[PDB]
DNA sequence: CGGCAAT
DNA sequence: CGTAT
DNA sequence: GCCG
């Protein structure tokens, strides 16, 4: 199979799901102690596994495959034999990666902060409460909303947030488009947060909207917390309600197909092809464009289907883009 | 060994 | 530093 | 950690 994970099909469910929750537990892990080449590699393993067309059952079966080294076949190995992997397993209950797990999934915090806190002796988010000097106005959002963040969104949750954003935007601008992008788009059921595309037809038009937007859904009383906008909505239960993160992203239609490509993902997938462009055809490319630094031009884009064919990909469809 | 996406 | 895919 |  291919070496970039933008040049092979992933779907969202697959055949060696156990395995690559493994290979994710260390690269996820390897991020906690700032490892960034650690944590790529055994995501890349992982996704390998995820395109496989069938459950890997013996060790010879991962000969020939694409980051599949010492490390990461030793994980594989002893899964295949014992049903667990001893490194794995020690990772999961240490002390360190728990905290900074707990730590850097607030809104607000990454692993820097996570990993000076962790040093402090800082351990629950009760410790976090009780020095609330030393928070940032994101950090104290995010530990005021964490429980609700912490909850799986559902479709349902998207629909009806779609349609609230539909709303204010139409209002906002005439003839403005909201698209749904994110893992939701890929073809998730639940997720941690909900992801909208805004443009406008008319180049130009989408200039200063996310204001407008802004205040049109604050004065409907809708916004805990907020061209980007990274929101923590209001969304209505039956009986209450919860918060639900939500990000607000406005391109000019001209980088659409762009934004589009970009802001679908999956993250690694975006990571794989931005490496093929610029390692694989010499091209640089980005939310906004795909640049040629030979001839110093920009591709132009009608569609996702545009910017596969000038990268000379097969088209990927963003169910297939699960990497 | 240098690179690892990109703003 | 944080945020997004 | 893996690759060229
Ligand atoms: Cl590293
Ligand atoms: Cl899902
Ligand atoms: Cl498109
Ligand atoms: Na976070
Ligand atoms: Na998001
Ligand atoms: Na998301």
């Amino acid at each position: 199979m291919p070496a970039y994970a933008c040049q092979r099909p992933t779907p969202l469910t697959h055949h060696n799901t156990g395995l690559s929750e493994a290979l994710e537990i260390l690269a996820e892990a390897a991020g906690f102690e700032g490892s960034e080449g650690r944590l790529l590699t055994f995501c890349r393993a992982a996704s390998v596994l995820k395109a496989l067309p069938s459950p890997v059952t013996t060790l010879s079966q991962l000969q020939g495959l694409p980051h599949f080294g010492e490390h990461s076949s030793r994980v594989v190995q002893e899964l295949l034999e014992h049903g667990v992997c001893e490194e794995v397993e020690r990772v999961r209950r240490s002390e360190r990666y728990q905290t900074m797990k707990l730590f850097t999934q607030i809104f607000g915090v990454g692993v820097k902060t996570a990993d000076r806190w962790y040093r402090e002796g800082l351990r629950t988010l009760d410790d976090l409460r009780e020095q609330p000097q030393k928070l940032t106005q994101q950090q104290k959002a995010g530990l005021q909303h964490h429980q609700d963040l912490s909850t799986p969104v559902l479709r349902s949750d998207v629909d009806a947030l779609q349609q609230v954003v539909e709303e204010a935007v139409g209002q906002a601008l005439p003839g403005a488009t909201v698209t749904l992008t994110g893992g939701f788009r890929r073809g998730k059921l639940q997720g941690h947060d909900v992801d909208f595309l805004i443009t406008h037809p008319k180049e130009g038009q989408e200039a200063g909207l996310l204001p407008r937007v802004m205040c049109r859904l604050q004065d409907q009383g809708l916004i805990l917390y907020h061209e980007r906008s990274f929101c923590i909505f209001r969304l209505p239960q039956p009986g209450s309600w919860k918060a639900v993160r939500v990000d607000l992203v406005v391109a000019p239609v001209s980088q659409f197909p762009f934004a589009l490509l970009g802001w679908t993902g999956s993250k690694l997938f975006q990571r794989e092809l931005r490496r093929f462009s610029r390692k694989e055809k010499g091209l640089w490319l980005n939310s906004h464009g795909l640049f040629d630094p030979e001839q110093k031009t920009f591709f132009q884009a009608a569609s996702e289907e545009d910017i596969f064919r000038h990268l000379g990909l097969e088209y990927l469809p963003p169910e297939q883009r699960n990497a």
